[PDB]
């Protein structure tokens, strides 16, 4: 229907929002984990809450928040035009969320070797790429509506 | 003019694009610097290009790319409705771009102490916040046009 433009617009609006929230968060989680891993050597110092003192904790919350965000995005059924794009993103998200979930495990148990061996970058890049696509396909939509 | 909707739309389209590119990049630069700082201790190993071996180099390019992006955004005069928002973002960007430029200096000269003392987070958060505003004000625009 004519007036339905807004309901199908705000939907494609929130799909983009929380999606950019997820990325912003996993991107902030990887930096938090590095601040913990970096300081888990010569410049340790802090004894109160050893290991999980400050940034490790902040990196558990940031992933938790990115999980909460995406959970909504996945809750919304993708438009027929965006089905193949949404899936590509979902898959790429699975790998990277997992990668970070394991980096948190690694930092919890002092597994530095494991930490620095996982090729986290490729999985981050794989997700960004899928994101740029979804966005392209997504913006195109409105342009194919004005 | 009536048809001008597209020229004023695509403009507010690219302003948002390259702006999200900048953030994505500084967010990727801080993670690169941590990978370098983290490994600039027990798990060094690599002798080819010591210090500036891999991630330090990648972190110079990512900032360089984020600089290139924003340079465009700043090149575009802000709409009367977005002037006060664009400025708030500019300022907050100045602090954080600088913060990262110095973390690169720190990692180049082995200044680990300086590296872990700068309160990078507050400046990142200060920028994200200003970004959420600009976005709000920016999205509102089209909604105040449909």
């Amino acid at each position: 229907m004519n007036q339905q433009g807004f309901v199908i617009s705000n939907e494609l609006r929130q799909q983009q929002s929380e999606l950019t929230s997820t990325w912003d968060l996993m991107l902030q989680t990887r930096i938090n984990l590095s601040r913990s891993a970096a300081r888990m050597m010569m410049d340790a110092s802090n004894q109160q809450s050893s290991a999980k003192t400050d940034l490790l904790q902040n990196a558990k919350t940031t992933l938790a928040q990115a999980a909460a965000h995406y959970a909504n995005f996945k809750n919304m059924t993708p438009l027929p035009a965006m089905a193949e794009a949404s899936a590509n993103v979902d898959e790429k998200y699975q790998r990277y969320q997992a990668a970070l979930a394991e980096l948190i495990q690694f930092l919890d148990n002092g597994n530095m070797d494991a930490y620095f061996a996982q090729p986290t970058q490729g999985m981050q890049n794989a997700l960004g790429e899928a994101l740029g696509n979804y966005a392209r396909v997504s913006e195109n939509l409105y342009r194919q509506t004005f």
